[PDB]
C-alpha cells in the first residue's frame, strides 16, 4: 500500500508513535517519506546481505526473520513480511523498540541524512490531526 501524507501521520498517531522517545509525529512522516516513499512493500538489499523492509526499512539482520539473512537476530520477533502488510501495526511495535535500542532515530539513515535537524512539521502540515 502506498500512503497518503496524511493517512500515514493519523495512522502513525493512533499507534502512539508522536512524541514516542520524544521524537515528534513529524520525524516519524519524514522518516518514512525517505526511507520508504510511503510504500509498505518496498525491499531494499543490503551489502551485508541483510534486506530493509516496509515503511520504516527495518533490517533483516537485527529485527525480523527472511531465512536468507546471515547473522539474523529477529529481535522484533516477527517475519520480515509481516513489515510489508498494508496494516502498519507490526512496522511501528517493531520501530518503537529499534528507536529504544540507544541511537534514537540514527537507525534510520534516511532521517539522519534527509529529515535530522529539518523542520519537520511541515510533513504533517495540512493534516487533520
Ligand atoms: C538498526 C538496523 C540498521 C540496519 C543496518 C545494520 C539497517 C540499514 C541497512 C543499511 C545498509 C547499508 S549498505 O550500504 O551497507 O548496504 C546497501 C548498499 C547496496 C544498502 C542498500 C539500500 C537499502 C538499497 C536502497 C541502510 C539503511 C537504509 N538501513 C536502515 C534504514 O535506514
Ligand atoms: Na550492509
Amino acid at each position: 500500500k502506498v500512503f497518503g501524507r496524511c493517512e500515514l501521520a493519523a495512522a502513525m498517531k493512533r499507534h502512539g508513535l508522536d512524541n514516542y522517545r520524544g521524537y515528534s509525529l513529524g520525524n516519524w512522516v519524514c522518516a518514512a517519506k525517505f526511507e520508504s516513499n510511503f510504500n509498505t512493500q518496498a525491499t531494499n538489499r543490503n551489502t551485508d546481505g541483510s534486506t530493509d523492509y516496509g515503511i520504516l526499512q527495518i533490517n533483516s539482520r537485527w529485527w525480523c526473520n527472511d531465512g536468507r539473512t546471515p547473522g539474523s537476530r529477529n529481535l522484533c520477533n516477527i517475519p520480515c513480511s509481516a513489515l510489508l502488510s498494508s496494516d502498519i501495526t507490526a512496522s511501528v511495535n517493531c520501530a518503537k523498540k529499534i528507536v529504544s535500542d540507544g541511537n534514537g532515530m540514527n537507525a534510520w539513515v534516511a532521517w539522519r541524512n534527509r529529515c535530522k535537524g529539518t523542520d519537520v512539521q511541515a510533513w504533517i502540515r495540512g493534516c487533520r490531526l
